């Protein structure tokens, strides 16, 4: 029942994407790695439900590799939610609920705020607005050391569930292997200050609904919770850290859905 | 230079309490272990900077055993708040600034709102707000399996630190061993319902300052940020979990330091 398959659009990025179901769109932006699979068990759990669930690779990652450079260099929410705009008027999917973590959490209220006429409602986890020298500094690094270090941080610092995160499999990890030097030297300088938060006012009212992981330790997203409690925003949060769809993918199925669900009522 | 005495409150109180220094007055209130031989390094620390410093063990707990079964039992942040302000009468302590992590915390709000002209300026630190089951199902246990319990709690799960927290020593570990069943019986299933936070426009524009532990899961005092936010509460982190005065001595004493001369500046 699900699709496979590659698009090209006029950016010059083949997208390797999936979608699966019938019924109002839903859209899974993946994390900075920019691996989809991450949420294969969410997309089938999700599809049941009546949606139409889209996914794919991020520019530059996974088997979304096929991109111009600008694409996965000096990456800003603004570029990433362009990109997104891109395949979704290339699938001819008009409007769209998204869900987005980190990176993908920047590029969903980018999204939302850019494109209002697109986006029903958009669901941010764990959006970084805060620039981190020891995750900066990798870029300089060897491609190897790159990604053995980014390895060890996703596995032990972030993911919310080791045996989880270990049973995405070699498939997987090997594909992630390969994106931790083109996250590095494209992502970690560039996406905090471009996070689409400066503006309080901007996101007030908004069909905004903002997480965090429950375990994550709460110097990390401290500053979301203040900003979106000064907006109004509805947030809570889902178990595990930044991969609450890899660690916890029946909460994470339940909570697009739910959501996704009292937007469409609040709609009518 | 350390007073270390005894003093009875007509309340039935017998305390333990310790002072050291000149100046304007800093109390610190214990967690609800109400040992406060935890405070042993930051007191001599703030007291440098020009301050007296006070601090005592908590009715019914270590050194301040000796008080009525009603200090000790459904114990609420009303009826701590009532036992602070009879030690301080006693001790002569007309304006104070005070700190309380936990139950301290629920303590020095209910100070700062019951008696407004007795208190400078409150930090709380982790204010608990939400009944936990698992922990008030410890109140049914025997005492030496509820200090088996609880004692791992502190060391492996909410220390902060536990190289400094094994490094209190035996006498305060046996001392804390015979707490543990009083705390498990008096506090968890009263100290949350009695939060002083019901109220967000009473806390607007107090003098107060709240932090949370950087390395606390995010779940456990998600609340608090929210609280702050919404009064407009400073709020911020210390580093480490519930007992930054054990992991952090110096880093807690500079902030107690900077932040009661903040309202000291702010008075004049
Ligand atoms: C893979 C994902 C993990 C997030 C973990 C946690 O949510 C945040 C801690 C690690 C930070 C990751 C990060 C930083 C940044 O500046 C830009 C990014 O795209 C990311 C990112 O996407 O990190
Ligand atoms: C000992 C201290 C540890 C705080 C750990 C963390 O700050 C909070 C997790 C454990 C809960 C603490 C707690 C709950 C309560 O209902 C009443 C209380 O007096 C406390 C309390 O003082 O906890
Ligand atoms: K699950
Ligand atoms: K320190």
């Amino acid at each position: 029942m699900r699709t496979r398959s590659t698009i090209s659009t006029p950016n010059g990025i083949t997208w390797y994407y999936e979608q699966e179901g019938t019924g109002p769109d839903i859209v899974l932006v993946p994390d900075g790695l920019g691996e989809c699979q991450m949420f294969d068990s969410s997309v089938s759990q999700i599809a049941a439900q009546g949606f139409r669930v889209t996914t794919f690779d991020m520019p530059g990652m996974s088997r979304s590799a096929k991109a111009p450079a600008e694409t996965y260099t000096e990456v800003t929410a603004q570029k990433l939610a362009s990109y997104v705009i891109s395949i979704l008027d290339a699938l001819d999917i008009k409007h769209a609920t998204v869900w987005g973590c980190s990176s993908g959490a920047s590029t969903v209220v980018a999204l939302l705020l850019g494109y209002p006429d697109r986006i029903r409602n958009a669901m941010c986890h764990e959006l970084p607005t805060k620039l981190l020298d020891h995750l900066s500094n990798t870029a300089v690094l060897e491609d190897e050391e790159i990604s053995n270090i980014l390895a060890n941080v996703m596995l032990n610092d972030v993911s919310g569930g080791s045996e989880a995160w270990q049973a995405l499999g070699v498939e997987v990890h090997a594909r992630l292997h390969k994106n931790y030097p083109v996250w590095a030297r494209g992502y970690p300088r560039t996406i905090p200050p471009s996070a689409p938060v400066q503006d309080v006012e901007a996101l007030r009212g908004k069909p905004l609904d903002w997480t965090v992981g429950a375990a994550t330790p709460t110097e990390s997203f401290f500053d979301n919770i203040v900003t979106a409690t000064k907006a109004g925003v509805n947030i809570g949060l889902l178990p595990g850290m930044a991969f609450p769809y890899v660690s916890h993918p029946d909460v994470f199925a339940k909570y697009v859905v739910e959501t996704t669900q009292k937007h469409l009522w609040n709609s009518s």
